[PDB]
């Protein structure tokens, strides 16, 4: 399970935002594939594709949509793994991958984390051997794609930089992304938010990413049943008795547990934009702002 492979399920659609990129991946990928007889004598569809921009962004799930979209199989690897866990059999690993992705045409190899494979002799291997495989496309053939993740591009090793033809950014989301993640993060859950408050969370998370929202989400949720915890005095309200937490000295305040309480008599505090607020306050964003710049320096350069 160094390599994993899968027929992934990724709409465009559940890819929040990114439109940009996402336009120019079905012109750089699903035209080629769509179209194939386009490509006929010396005209060649892209290869390599390098995503690159700042992390949390799901740069990996949006690689599984164009592969939802190509209707290709996913395969893909770690390059941090393969510097470090795998080391010794890593040459082997970078064969193997490759050869599968040929054996499954169409397919598209996913390698994260690129700049990983060059420096702090041994990994020396991995960087020459993947790219005498990008060098694969020259084999005869394909067929199969490469798509390159990376974070922090400016540390990526110059030859592989330049295998990689074209080049991507995937900004952190904006508005209406972060909107969307919100909508995402909390699904079905049951709330009381309205359009507008999701609005307003995206508003009010500028610099944050999807990681960092799905973080801000995961904590808000919990909220209610924080609540029910620490309680400490509960109170009916309105089906037959029903009891929410309220402060000490409240409007029938009784002094109990949630332990005390009947099954389903319960009535668990409302899920409001004020729980996600809170937790907007409690986690920072993960991406320094300098970054912007220096993803930019890139896309000025090798964009």
């Amino acid at each position: 399970t160094a390599i994993l492979s899968e027929k992934p399920n990724v709409k465009w659609e559940d890819v929040a935002g990114l439109e940009g990129a996402k336009e120019a991946l079905k012109e750089a990928v699903i035209l080629p594939v769509k179209f194939p007889h386009l490509f006929k004598g010396n005209r060649k569809p892209t290869s390599g594709i390098l995503l690159y921009g700042p992390p949390g962004t799901g740069k990996s799930y949006l690689a599984k949509a164009v592969a939802t979209e190509a209707n290709s199989t996913f395969f893909s690897v770690s390059s941090s793994d393969l510097v470090s866990k795998w080391m010794g059999e890593s040459e082997k690993l970078v064969k193997q991958l490759f050869a599968m992705a040929r054996e499954n045409k169409p397919s598209i190899i996913f390698i994260d984390q690129v700049d990983a494979l060059t420096g702090t002799e041994a990994s020396r291997r991995i960087k020459t051997e993947l790219l005498v495989q990008m060098n694969g496309v020259g084999n005869d053939s394909q067929g199969v794609l490469v798509l390159g993740a990376t974070n922090i591009p400016w540390q990526l090793d110059s030859a592989i930089r330049r295998r990689f033809e074209r080049r991507i950014y995937i900004p952190l989301p904006d508005l209406a992304a972060r909107t969307t993640m919100f909508e995402i993060n909390v699904g079905d859950t049951p709330c009381v938010l309205t359009k507008e408050d999701y609005r307003t969370l995206g508003a009010m998370t500028e610099g944050y990413s999807g990681s960092d929202i799905a973080v801000v989400v995961k904590d808000a949720l919990m909220q209610p049943i924080r609540k029910i915890q620490s309680a400490t005095h509960f109170k009916d309200v309105s089906e037959t008795r029903k009891l929410t937490p309220c402060s000490p000295g409240d409007d029938g305040a009784i002094e109990m547990s949630w332990t005390d309480i009947e099954a389903d008599e319960l009535k668990e505090p409302d899920l409001t934009i004020k729980d996600f607020l809170k937790a907007i306050k409690s986690t920072r964003p993960t991406v320094n702002e300098d970054d912007l710049l220096k993803q930019e320096q890139f896309t000025r350069d090798f964009g």
